[PDB]
């Protein structure tokens, strides 16, 4: 409704002057067909012709919006229509295509080159194409180019055409108000009126009142182009949008339009094409034969006059006037870029167009760089802005670096860095908070994270819209997303002190770390992959990025956001994990010991952590299952012991015989010092042996086996009123194990006790241990009383011995073959459960039927439910109860009489036994068999992942086994009281030179991986085939041109031989 | 649906036999036991809704044909051994 | 649905149809077999055209030799 109330229209209410034809008025319409003010006396009214046009026919179906406007309307209102009602963003480039209104045909290769150029130019910059609207001549060529574009590309080219309203065929067909109107692409050759072009996007059909006459649109199009060019571009460096003027063929008027474009403030560059003919060819012949602009000698002046008089069929004075207008154009010869087919005329439309825009702007190179940044054309920037000898202002390159960063232009970062711009000198604290607070580029979820951590920190709520996200808030986001005891460098007291005292000290020592974190947080994947290559600590950066992407994917799924976001962040997490795995593979291929040093050393920039800890916290199964991590974990397992030959027996012999300890080959003092917080050799050997995790595990295993044997003795032998010595040892083991599990609860990661309890009950073995310890205390309390509670305590003791015998599988989980077997059993338990369900259905059907037939007169008693399940369950395991299948009855051998329907019981027994024993057992065999391989590979990888958890658990465990652990517990309470009265991991703590060689080894591995990946991509079959096919294409077109030039040279040689 | 119709007709026959006196009441009880076999089997319709139990049930239905062919070959071998054992160990038998 | 929702549903269907069709065309044109066939055929036309170019080059060399002999 706004279009009718804002735009106006004019209709022909005149005195009907006949002039030549009595029906034809001044407006050209029929004399009875009626219903500027000079001789038309036109009246103004709201519009009645606007909406959408459905182009019926002409191949592809395409919808184009349209509106009928007055020719005298102000262009700001029209612009506002395009920006608001048609939802068109402000273009980064305006193209004005002018040419002859008569239809013409060009060369096929010229038409193909011009069409491909116009399509690519309007695609890559997102331009607006301004045509004549109707389907005549150059606009017909533009429509054919857009037809080829619709036939082979994803683009929607905004190709707004402006035509007069009076000349378009079927004017009554386009009458409506926000109504879709079908249109016919057929044009009657008898009618002088022409149809609109089918492949246009918008129409600004302008009515001056007259019909069948031009000139109603040129002024309006010119003021709209000017008004667009006064609008500032989004770079906000101080320039408007650039305007180019493409000229194909043309008539006598297009020289005047070229003059009007050149003699304008600001000037507009003009690109012409050669080979079409008419005004373009005379412009080209003027441009090549021009010398110093307007300095044209007499002979080519007369040649230009005779070509104007011959091609344009003009008189002598008309040709002289056109030559005067030509010279007035040629005064500004620098603005005209002439494209020539073949030769060295840029071999392309678009290089000519874009460099014409570049030197028509004629500004400083920062303005040119901001233009190329807005157009997303790194190729033209590299080829012409960054040419040799280009002067650059101080500080402009860093401003363009910032602008390329905030707009997500990765290749522009690459070009600016290659040019020389360095992150160390560019990155400041202020620039990075500006980067975190940008609004350009793709969408992101970071405002939700900062809102959640602000709600959690100060329980406010929703942030203000004009909120500047500080780096402290970003640090809190890293703390929450990483989880655990991670402490980001922003939240430390040093950076908060620097932030309070300031809002090379403000420069970042590792700027690529901050750029990596910024890129992953604001969901810019290509930027993060670019920043991963550059800088040190690549594997740490990859694992941190993997954890960040996984945890933001989880948080986005938790806040009920778009699921496509969560899928993309999971894909980014899997990509960063795959990078980390390939880096580990490269480091393992180069040097094993440097790879372990890379995996183990403390990362001061990542909360004092370890690459192994970061991989475990990211739950990266493939990282720990890699051979290098497995051998590092094996080295961590043996502690300070070389050994590594017939393991198990030597450490058992050392535990049982203490003088066997000193006959062992111990490791060096500084061979691989994995530490948590950074007679004498005999004592050092004793202390180094007894703190090894393998030694602690075997001591724990021997104590558990001895306790299990004592429990077996106290349940098999009878017990007296008071417990024996063996039962006291078993009770002591249970109590000290419970105290040890309580100490594991208290020495955990969270602060609030319910969170520690929840994170400790997240393991199934811990909750079953707690249930067993409570069951033992209940049974012991019942046993210490008199009868009949002592037998109940004995029964609870038997249930507990079932549990501890099952818990031997925890000890069995350490072996390389038994552990995967155990979790494989755990995987097959689900298929067992489904089998148990179907067995349950069939079993109770047979049980209910058998019991209800064979026992008709029964009272309500719970023995019926027992008889339901009793014999049919044992029928599965080879006991069919053959004496009770069909006993002889109703005869004398006096037997009791036959129950009615007792013969049914063997028949349904036969059906039940067949179904159960032959169907469901064999089906469960099939389910166990066909899911074995996936389950087996998964259990192997999961066991190799949980080796780390086992090693850390046994390293953090006390030296003494549980039955003697009360002495070590008293040692820690005494030490804790002494520390009160007066960092969980195994890092290496290298020096600075070792850090230097580790970093250089990491850079060598990064370059090796990257351009080995490039070598594999370049030597693959698909890439070779594609490359060969494309070079065959260029070869065939060039050889066709060579054949044409060879024919021309043969004709010239024949003429020269005929002459001489 | 056809098994449901057969079961409902069987229940009405058994209930009609049960509402009389002896010996038809025991026959109605026997028909009730055959029907409880059927409804216990028809729990698999409710089980067909779960994402894992449903495919399991129709998978069982697919393997029933291979069971039938096994039952045929077992039937041939089983009656060969049964006829041979009974006809050797019991030479003097009346038609029964 | 209403009529406007029918309109956006129909336009979404047309977008999906064009996406499927000329993505299928892109997959057909970037496949290895089609590339190999295209390269072989353009090598055929290239070889016959280069044989014609060699014949015309021999004729042009003979004409240039005759013109040099004349002058
Ligand atoms: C390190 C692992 C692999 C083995 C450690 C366990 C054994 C050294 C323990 C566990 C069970 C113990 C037995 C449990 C019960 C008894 C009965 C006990 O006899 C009595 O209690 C009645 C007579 C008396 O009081 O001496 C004599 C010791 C003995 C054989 C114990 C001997 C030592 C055993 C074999
Ligand atoms: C640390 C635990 C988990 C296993 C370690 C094994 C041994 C240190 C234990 C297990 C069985 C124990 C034996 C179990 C029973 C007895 C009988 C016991 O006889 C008496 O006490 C008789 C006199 C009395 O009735 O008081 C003397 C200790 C002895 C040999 C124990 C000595 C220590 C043994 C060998
Ligand atoms: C004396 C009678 C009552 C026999 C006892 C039978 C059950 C109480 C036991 C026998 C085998 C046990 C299972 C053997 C192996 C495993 C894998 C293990 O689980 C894991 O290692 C976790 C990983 C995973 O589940 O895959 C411990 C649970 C489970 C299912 C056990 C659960 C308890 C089970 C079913
Ligand atoms: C479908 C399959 C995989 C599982 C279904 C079978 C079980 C649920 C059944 C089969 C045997 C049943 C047991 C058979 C006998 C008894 C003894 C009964 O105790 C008595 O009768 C008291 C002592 C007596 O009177 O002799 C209590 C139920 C119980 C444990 C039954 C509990 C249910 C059991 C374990
Ligand atoms: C108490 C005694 C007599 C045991 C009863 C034995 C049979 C009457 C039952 C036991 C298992 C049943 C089968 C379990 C599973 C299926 C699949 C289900 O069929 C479908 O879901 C249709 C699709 C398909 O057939 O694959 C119902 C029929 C069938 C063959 C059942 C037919 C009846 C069976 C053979
Ligand atoms: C789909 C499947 C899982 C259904 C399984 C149903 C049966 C196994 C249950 C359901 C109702 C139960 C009955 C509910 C009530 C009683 C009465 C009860 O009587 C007494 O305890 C005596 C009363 C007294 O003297 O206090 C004996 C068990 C019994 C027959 C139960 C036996 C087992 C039944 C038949
Ligand atoms: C669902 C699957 C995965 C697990 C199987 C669960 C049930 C089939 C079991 C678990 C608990 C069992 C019940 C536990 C205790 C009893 C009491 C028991 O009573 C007696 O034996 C009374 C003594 C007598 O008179 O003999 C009869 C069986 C019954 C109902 C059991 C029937 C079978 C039940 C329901
Ligand atoms: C090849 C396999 C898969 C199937 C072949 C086996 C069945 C067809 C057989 C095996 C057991 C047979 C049953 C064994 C015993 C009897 C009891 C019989 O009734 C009596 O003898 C009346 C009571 C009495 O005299 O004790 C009726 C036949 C029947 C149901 C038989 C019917 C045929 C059955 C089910
Ligand atoms: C290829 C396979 C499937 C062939 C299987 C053949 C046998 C299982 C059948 C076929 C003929 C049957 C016999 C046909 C006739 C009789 C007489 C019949 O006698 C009576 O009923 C008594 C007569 C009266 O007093 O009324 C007892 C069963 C019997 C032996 C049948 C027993 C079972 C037989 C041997």
């Amino acid at each position: 409704s706004w279009i009718e109330r804002a735009f106006y229209k004019r209709e022909c209410v005149h005195i009907i002057p006949s002039t030549k034809d009595p029906h034809r008025c001044c407006c050209g319409r029929l004399i009875g067909q009626h219903v500027w003010s000079i001789s038309k006396h036109t009246q103004l009214s709201p519009t009645d012709a606007f909406g959408t046009i459905e182009f019926q026919g002409g191949g592809h179906s395409n919808k184009a919006m349209y509106v009928r406007v007055s020719f005298d309307t102000k262009p700001d209102l029209l612009l506002h229509l395009m920006t608001k009602e048609w939802q068109l963003e402000l273009p980064k480039l305006l193209i004005s295509v002018h040419g002859g209104l008569q239809n013409f045909e060009l060369q096929p290769k010229l038409k193909q080159v011009f069409g491909k150029g116009l399509i690519k130019a309007a695609m890559t910059t997102g331009a607006w194409i301004f045509t004549g609207g109707v389907n005549t001549g150059v606009i017909r060529h533009v429509g054919d180019a857009l037809k080829d574009h619709a036939s082979k590309s994803r683009g929607k080219i905004c190709t707004i055409g402006i035509a007069p309203w009076g000349i378009v065929e079927n004017q009554e067909d386009l009458i409506g108000r926000d109504v879709v109107r079908p249109y016919q692409t057929m044009s009657n050759p008898m009618s002088k009126l022409t149809v609109l072009n089918s492949m246009h996007s918008h129409f600004i059909l302008a009515d001056n009142g007259t019909t069948g006459k031009y000139g109603a649109e040129v002024k309006l199009r010119r003021q709209l182009e000017k008004h667009i060019s006064l609008q500032k571009i989004n770079t906000r460096i101080g320039q408007g949008v650039p305007v180019v003027a493409l000229i194909v063929e043309g008539g006598p008027n297009v020289i005047s339009i070229v003059l009007e474009y050149l003699r304008d403030t600001p000037p507009v560059p003009v690109v012409v094409c050669d080979g079409s003919g008419r005004a373009s060819d005379i412009l080209a012949f003027g441009h090549k034969y021009s010398e110093e602009g307007g300095l044209i000698n007499e002979s080519l002046r007369d040649q230009l006059l005779v070509t104007i008089q011959k091609t344009f069929t003009y008189t002598r004075t008309q040709a002289q006037h056109l030559f005067i207008i030509l010279m007035e154009c040629m005064k500004k010869k620098e603005l005209i870029t002439v494209f020539r087919m073949g030769s060295e005329g840029h071999q392309d439309i678009d290089l000519a167009i874009l460099t014409a825009l570049l030197k028509g702007a004629n500004a400083s190179a920062p303005d040119q760089l901001s233009l190329a940044l807005a157009w997303n054309r790194v190729d033209i920037a590299r080829s012409q802005i960054f040419i040799y000898g280009q002067q650059w202002p101080v500080g402009s390159l860093e401003q363009a670096m910032l602008d390329a960063l905030v707009l997500d232009r990765v290749d522009f970062v690459k070009l600016l860095i290659e040019n020389g711009v360095s992150m160390h000198r560019f990155l400041t604290i202020s620039r990075l908070e500006e980067l975190y607070n940008t609004r350009h580029g793709p969408s992101n979820t970071l405002y939700h994270l900062v809102r959640d951590v602000k709600k959690r920190e100060y329980p406010k709520g929703n942030l203000p819209p004009d909120y500047r996200i500080s780096l402290i808030d970003i640090g809190l986001v890293i703390e929450y997303l990483m989880g655990g005891a991670y402490r980001c460098n922003y939240t430390r007291k040093r950076f908060r002190t620097l932030y309070h005292n300031l809002f090379e000290i403000n420069h970042f020592p590792f700027p690529f770390h901050e750029l990596m974190v910024w890129a992953v947080l604001m969901k810019r994947q290509k930027m993060a992959l670019f920043f991963w290559q550059h800088g040190e600590e690549a594997m740490a950066k990859a694992l941190v990025a993997c954890k960040l992407c996984k945890a933001m994917a989880h948080e986005a799924s938790e806040n009920d956001m778009v699921d496509d976001i969560s899928q993309e962040l999971n894909h980014n997490s899997r990509d960063f994990g795959q990078l980390a795995v390939e880096l580990l593979d490269q480091s393992y291929k180069q040097d094993e010991q440097l790879a372990m040093k890379l995996l183990t050393y403390e990362l001061k920039n990542w909360s004092n952590a370890t690459c192994l800890q970061l991989a475990v916290a990211a739950k990266h199964r493939d990282f720990i299952a890699h051979t290098c991590s497995q051998m590092l974990l094996t080295d961590m397992w043996m502690g300070r012991l070389r050994m590594r030959k017939n393991s198990g027996l030597k450490v058992i012999l050392g535990i049982l015989l203490p003088p066997s300890i000193l006959s062992l080959e111990f490791k060096n003092k500084d061979d691989m010092p994995y530490m948590t917080q950074a007679l004498i050799p005999l004592g050092r050997k004793i202390y180094e042996f007894y703190n090894a995790p393998i030694v602690k595990f075997w001591f724990y295993t021997l104590a558990y086996i001895g306790y299990l044997m004592l429990f077996n003795y106290i349940v098999l032998v009878k017990m007296e009123r008071w417990p024996s010595t063996q039962e006291w040892i078993v009770i002591s083991y249970i109590f000290t194990l419970g105290i040890e599990k309580m100490r594991e609860i208290l020495m955990s990661e969270p602060g609030k006790l319910l969170q520690k309890v929840k994170v400790w009950l997240q393991e199934y073995w811990n909750v079953t241990d707690l249930i067993a310890i409570l069951l033992f205390s209940v049974g012991m309390i019942l046993r210490l009383q008199d009868q009949p509670f002592r037998s109940d305590g004995r029964v609870i003791y038997c249930v507990n011995i079932i549990y501890w015998y099952i818990r031997l599988l925890d000890i069995f989980g350490v072996n390389k073959y038994l552990g995967p077997y155990v979790m494989m059993i755990g995987k097959m338990m689900i298929d067992m459960m489904y089998f148990v369900i179907i067995m349950l259905v069939v079993l109770m059907s047979f049980g209910v039927a058998r019991q209800a037939i064979l026992f008709p007169n029964e009272e309500p008693s719970w023995k019926l439910a027992k008889n339901i399940f009793y014999m049919p369950y044992w029928m599965i395991y080879g006991e069919v109860f053959a004496d009770q299948i069909d006993p002889p009855c109703g005869q004398n051998e006096q037997l009791p009489p036959c129950k009615t329907g007792a013969w049914i019981v063997p028949a349904i027994m036969a059906c039940y036994l067949l179904v159960a024993n032959i169907l469901l057992v064999n089906l469960l065999i099939a389910v166990f068999n066909n899911t074995f391989f996936e389950v087996k590979s998964i259990s192997n990888q999961v066991w190799k992942f949980q080796r780390y958890q086992l090693i850390m658990t046994f390293h953090e465990r006390p030296v003494l086994p549980p039955p003697l652990i009360i002495f070590s517990h008293m040692t820690m309470i005494f030490q804790h009281l002494c520390c009160r009265w007066r960092d969980y991991g195994l890092k290496l703590f290298i020096t600075d030179d070792e850090l230097k060689k580790v970093h250089d080894f990491e850079e060598q591995c990064i370059e090796e991986y990257f351009r080995e990946k490039d070598d594999r991509f370049n030597s693959s079959n698909d890439e070779r085939i594609r490359v060969t096919s494309e070079r065959v294409e260029n070869m065939s077109m060039r050889l066709e041109e060579v054949n044409e030039r060879e024919h021309s040279m043969k004709a010239s040689l024949q003429t020269v031989d005929i002459r001489l």
